[PDB]
């Protein structure tokens, strides 16, 4: 009953500086603006120890299997080559993402019937907001 809360078919609804997120990420510039349109689906689901995470929207679709705080390898929707580790934090799930040197932290959490995502690099978060599907 790991992760129970999170399972399911997520829609977002809201963003906020995503944007500035991929800049500092060092995401290009026509990648940004399409990456930027999309309005993606998260389905969560897990099965034993393994959760998986899809996303698909417009711009790419991808998919991660993990276990959590086993390392694993991730080519993110903008094409870097990441090694990836996720943990559950008090609740939160906090996804560290290593490439070229940099790290990029993205976390999970339910808050009332949202699941948030909470991307930070450097000083810059983004903000993404999920609703039931
Ligand atoms: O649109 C997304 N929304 C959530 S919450 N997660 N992943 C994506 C997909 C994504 C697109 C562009 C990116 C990125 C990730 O990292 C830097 O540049």
């Amino acid at each position: 009953h790991m992760c129970d809360a999170f399972v399911g078919t997520w829609k977002l609804v809201s963003s906020e500086n995503f944007d500035d997120y991929m800049k500092e990420v060092g995401v290009g510039f026509a990648t940004r603006k399409v990456a930027g349109m999309a309005k993606p689906n998260m389905i969560i689901s897990v099965n034993g120890d393994v959760i998986t995470i899809k996303s698909e929207s417009t711009f790419k679709n991808t998919e991660i299997s993990f276990i959590l705080g086993q390392e694993f390898d991730e080519v993110t929707a903008d094409d870097r080559k990441v090694k990836s580790t996720i943990t559950l934090d008090g609740g939160v799930l906090v996804h560290v993402q290593k490439w070229d040197g940099k790290s990029t932290t993205i976390k999970r959490k339910r808050e009332d019937d949202k699941l948030v995502v909470e991307c930070v690099m450097k000083g810059v978060t983004s903000t993404r907001v999920y609703e039931r599907a």
